[PDB]
């Protein structure tokens, strides 16, 4: 499983409120979070399915 | 252009020496750098052509 999948979701310094997905490795599920629109980390996906495809295995 | 493409490269805290590519802001070229194996930032590509597809405008 890529290491970034175990990082907490990162809102970042931007002032937007974009609903993105992250993989919650303790739950084993994709969940949503508020992304600020700038300087994303890699545990940040545009759909539940992409988070699980990338990080679920 | 994605907002990470004009950042300096980021080796990170890892002790590996993996040769990756970054988009060099000023020169407008993909360039190699030493990546430590962990905690990549997004201006970090496995090839020059990936750096240019993503960050070129160059």
């Amino acid at each position: 499983r890529p290491d970034f999948c175990l990082e907490p979701p990162y809102t970042g310094p931007g002032k937007a409120r974009i609903i993105r997905y992250f993989y919650n490795a303790k739950a084993g599920l994709a969940q949503t979070f508020v992304y600020g629109g700038a300087r994303a980390k890699r545990n940040n996906f545009k759909s539940a399915e992409d988070a699980l495809r990338t990080c679920g295995g």
